[PDB]
């Protein structure tokens, strides 16, 4: 798994969360190997507060990606995992190397959210 979290600013492990995925400035996608983070991308957002379309999660459903952990969203970014079945995780707060620990501790979770009764078309 990669583990999507937007930052305010790219400080590394160091980056403290953004709220709005969707005008993230940096995507700090982790990774895990077994049960450790193995590796790191603080990649820059090709799409930060500029071009403003369905392109910020077409750029991270290239980056090979398994899970996120997000503070606020908003439902265009869940369909983007939704593409993939790609887990979004929510409501974290602090800092990547430890967004990355509050998950592997079991704390960090999804709720309930897919009722399968209601939509607004589809719409890729």
């Amino acid at each position: 798994m990669i583990i999507a979290i937007p930052v305010s600013e790219n400080r590394g492990k160091d980056s403290p969360i953004s709220e709005h995925f969707g005008r993230a400035p940096y995507f700090a996608f982790v990774k895990v190997k077994n049960n450790a983070i193995a590796d790191i991308s603080v990649e820059e957002n090709p799409l930060a507060q500029d071009h403003v379309h369905g392109a910020v999660p077409n750029f991270v459903k290239e980056k090979g990606a398994e899970l996120v952990i997000v503070r606020g969203i908003g439902r265009r970014a869940i369909a983007a995992f939704e593409a993939m079945g790609v887990k979004v995780i929510k409501g974290a707060s602090g800092t990547v190397e430890e967004v990355v620990n509050q998950y592997l501790s079991g704390q960090l979770k999804d709720s309930d959210y897919e009722v399968h009764d209601h939509h607004h078309h589809e719409h890729h």
